[PDB]
């Protein structure tokens, strides 16, 4: 089967590391397990096509210019997330977009845009905005909620209907 390296990008405090533990265990913080170590390569079926995902979380290495380089080399798609209630995280993914396609050496790189936290009703950054952004890029744009879970195949499942075309 297919392996697919995605990479989660995104500003300090976006839900990375929350929408990748649903992804993998299926669960939020509450029922978050210290014992347990997680595997981030997991087995999916995707399309009918079963395959392996293995991600990369940035979390913690957001701001260590020289390590997001190594994580832009190594991925072959990326999440690029931000939160709904945090406009100055909506605006970094324009720098995100920007690094990703310059050690890409290509304008065309397999690209999710991603709004989380779609469950809290303070939001700051509107739908609409973000699609437009998605659109300007050529990209899908999906709300997620790493809380209920809303989306969170869909992000993930989509990046790589990305690579795959
Ligand atoms: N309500 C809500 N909270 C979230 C969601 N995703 C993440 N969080 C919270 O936001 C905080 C930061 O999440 P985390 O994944 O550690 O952020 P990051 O690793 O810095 O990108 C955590 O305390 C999470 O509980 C979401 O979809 N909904």
């Amino acid at each position: 089967m297919t392996e697919y390296k995605l990479v989660v990008v995104g500003a300090v405090g976006v839900g990375k590391s929350a929408l990748t533990i649903q992804l993998i265990q299926n669960h939020f913080v509450d029922e978050y397990d210290p014992t347990i170590e997680p595997s981030y390569r997991k087995q999916v079926v995707i399309d009918g096509e079963t395959c392996l995902l293995d991600i990369l979380d940035t979390a913690g290495q957001e701001e260590y210019s020289a390590m997001r380089d190594q994580y832009m080399r190594t991925g072959e798609g990326f999440l690029c997330v931000f939160a709904i209630n945090n406009t100055k995280s909506f605006e970094d993914i324009h720098h995100y977009r920007e690094q990703i396609k310059r050690v890409k050496d290509s304008e065309d790189v397999p690209m999710v845009l991603v709004g989380n936290k779609c469950d809290l009703p303070s939001r700051t950054v509107d739908t609409k905005q973000a699609q437009d952004l998605a659109r300007s890029y050529g990209i899908p744009f999906i709300e997620t909620s790493a809380k209920t879970r809303q989306g969170v195949d869909d992000a993930f499942y989509t990046l790589v209907r990305e690579i795959r075309k």
